[PDB]
Order: structure tokens, then sequence, then C-alpha cells
């Protein structure tokens, strides 16, 4: 079933053929993102775990919308 | 095949049946997890993304194990 394909590298997972050749695309596409919507995850994390006296010193290194 | 198994709630993935109950487990599990993984995992990202002068401030927080 390798041969026939898109050659995985003997990795036994979902072993339909037509299974197969979607796992060549997600697997081989080329995701990227922005860094600005992970920042706010950070800032959005410091101030629930109960250590939030930097939410606001992360307003010198970049913007701050929410408060 | 949903009612002789433990029932998802009308999800169309892995149709085998001893796939099946791999998914009540993975799934219902309790996962919980130490903080102190994920605040060097912050510093460690804001060292290579330019902006590393608040890595000298999570000195306050908590522990600064690396530099």
């Amino acid at each position: 079933i390798e041969r026939v394909s898109g050659k995985p590298l003997l990795i036994g997972t979902d072993v339909s053929l037509a299974r197969l050749q979607k796992a060549d695309v997600v697997a081989q596409s080329r995701i990227s993102f922005p860094e600005k919507e992970l920042l706010l995850l950070i800032r959005n994390h410091l101030i629930s775990k109960g250590l939030g006296e930097t939410a606001t010193v992360l307003t010198k290194e970049a913007d701050l919308p929410m408060t």
C-alpha cells in the first residue's frame, strides 16, 4: 500500500488509501501564523494563573488591546 | 454502531469498534500538568522572536533556571 501511494516512512496509521493522500496534503502543507494572536494568549494566561504583575509590563514590547 | 458501544455524540470518525473504545478512554481522561514547564516555554519564545527585554523581568514572578 505504501508503494502505490505517496510513500509514508513506515508509520502505521489510517490504512485506507483515500485517507492516505489526505495525509499527503495535511502533513506537507506550509502553515504560517501571525505572532500577534499568540502574544495575547501569553498575557491571558499570566493574569489567570495568579501572577499578573507583568501584564502592564507587556505594554512596552508590543500593543495592549485588552486590559 | 453507536448503540452497542460507548455513545459518541454523532461524530463521524474512526468507524472501527476497537478504535471506538480507545476514543472512550483518551477523550475522557483527566489530563493535568505542572505550570513550571509552560513558563519556560513562554520565555524561550520571547528571546527568539526579537523582544527579549522581559526575560530578565521574569526573574521576579518565578524562578529562572536557564539564562
